[PDB]
């Protein structure tokens, strides 16, 4: 914390216009600790704005600072707009608390504070990535301090035991491996480990109740997550629990002995091409980031010495955030505002991210298709009311159909009979009239290649201006490939 002198003399120096990037564990006063000491170097009665990505952790954060720092006051927005807001302490707000404001209104909110914290901004939420790329367009006018905890590569994690590494083979297509060896998520383990209180990491919620069932056929006292219902097996020493990444999140347990590794995620994902629909986004089987493996590794290794197996499958360095820089794009519709644009801009001076240059050109030229008109009223209030998961496909998909279409839902890899049904939408069902989609889901495609169809071309001007746009841009990047 005599470093944290050093920090809090560099972030108090600091003039209008410029920004700093800090690393520091949350355990070493990064969400608290430090917007306090800059408080109080720079006067109590002066306010520090702390952007939390998750509302509960901003109320939690608010709650516990308050009652340990009595002497300095704390505001706390995550609810509506406080009209003229002037809260002289610290404030913690979510960055979806700011995406309720117009840019002017933002600018005039923002300016208003002496320093700008950006708490976590490597979860990359796209309330977090409006937040940023929005500021950024101001930035002159702010002092803002990124603050991360574990930033791109092991990683800063609660270790106080050592954990034994080991590498477990892939299962080759029905082997033998009797009486030493079980398949489990399809790695090669040791029989010897199902003494001891195991954690099996799965990507998808199918494979992390099929494993469990075959371990509790073979004999084994095996549960999954996708908590009282664990509870019961936890009880009972050894145990086998196959959870999903979502396991984490606040589930406890006890005696943890080893963790297996499948290396693997299931996440949103995107795919961009000159035929339409442009946009095609889906759930994933994607590789685990480094961040990610420690915190699976991090399961063992803090009461008693640990085991971790994992795969031979590589980690990936940084998040991939374009599907969340996709739907962070509906908070510069109102404002015309290309969220992309202001991503690509920010980033450039911030350095706070990788970037893949075709992906953000891509969705920049996309960007500019969806803020190039003014979005029917009709569409903005379903938007606005609908329990869709993704609505800018919405705004996407009105540059060419008004109409909502159903597509058969797909069990297995078959067509079902089954449709997906959401609010406001007041859709038709697909039949065999492909709609003109400009924005489309990996099942939505699935469905209309099972089912012998195609999708529409572009039928406007804009629409096959943008193809060409994307065809060129994929044509240089596939030429400079050789």
């Amino acid at each position: 914390a005599t470093d944290l002198t050093e920090m809090v003399k560099k972030i108090t120096t600091m003039n209008r216009g410029e920004f700093r990037q800090i690393t520091l564990a949350t355990g070493a006063g990064k969400t608290t600790e430090l917007p306090r000491s800059v408080i109080e170097e720079i006067g109590r009665h002066k306010r520090v704005l702390v952007l939390i990505p998750l509302r509960a952790a901003a109320e939690s954060v608010y709650q516990y600072m308050r009652q340990k720092h009595p002497s300095i006051a704390f505001n706390l927005r995550i609810g509506e707009m406080k009209e003229g807001d002037m809260a002289t302490g610290i404030t913690y707000a979510s960055y979806g608390y700011f995406c309720q404001m117009s840019q002017p209104k933002l600018r005039a909110a923002m300016v208003e504070y002496s320093f700008i914290f950006l708490d976590e901004y490597h979860c990359a939420t796209p309330e977090q990535l409006a937040i940023m790329g929005k500021i950024h367009r101001f930035s002159e006018n702010l002092r803002v301090v990124a603050m991360t905890a574990t930033p791109a590569g092991v990683t800063t994690t609660g270790q106080k035991h050592p954990i034994e590494e080991f590498i477990a083979p892939e299962v080759m297509k029905g082997e033998d491996l009797g009486s030493e060896y079980l398949d489990i998520a399809g790695l090669k383990i040791p029989v010897e480990e199902m003494k001891n209180n195991m954690l099996v990491f799965v990507p998808t919620r199918n494979m992390a109740v099929e494993a469990a069932k075959k371990l509790k056929a073979k004999g084994y006292n095996s549960g999954y997550y996708y908590p009282s219902n664990l509870r019961v097996v936890t009880s009972q020493s050894p145990y086998v629990v196959v959870a999903t990444n979502a396991i984490e999140s606040g589930v406890t347990l006890p005696d943890l002995d080893v963790v297996v590794d499948t290396g693997l995620k299931c996440e949103k994902r995107i795919r961009l091409s000159p035929k339409m629909p442009f946009i095609v986004t889906g759930l994933k089987r994607m590789a685990v980031t480094i961040g990610e493996q420690a915190q699976r590794r991090g399961r063992v290794g803090r009461v008693k010495p640990g085991r971790y197996y994992r795969s031979q499958e590589t980690p990936v360095g940084s998040k991939d955030y374009h599907y969340d820089l996709l739907q962070a794009q509906r908070y510069g519709i109102e404002d015309g505002i290309n969220i992309t644009k202001s991503f690509r801009e920010m980033n450039y001076d911030w350095s706070l991210y990788e970037e893949d240059s075709l992906m953000i050109t891509q969705l920049e030229i996309l960007n500019n298709l969806l803020i190039s008109e003014e979005l029917p009223m009709a569409v903005k209030y379903i938007m606005a009311r609908t329990d869709h998961p993704e609505p800018i496909q919405l705004a996407y998909n009105s540059y060419e159909t008004q109409v909502p279409v159903l597509f058969p839902k797909i069990r297995n890899g078959e067509v079902t009979d089954t449709y997906d049904n959401y609010t406001f939408l007041n859709a038709r069902k697909l039949g065999d009239d492909v709609p003109p989609y400009v924005y489309a889901t990996e099942d939505e495609d699935l469905a209309v290649e099972l089912l012998g169809l195609d999708w529409p071309d572009p039928g406007n001007q804009g629409t096959v201006e943008a193809g060409r746009a994307l065809k060129q841009v994929v044509g240089l990047s596939t030429a400079e490939n050789a």
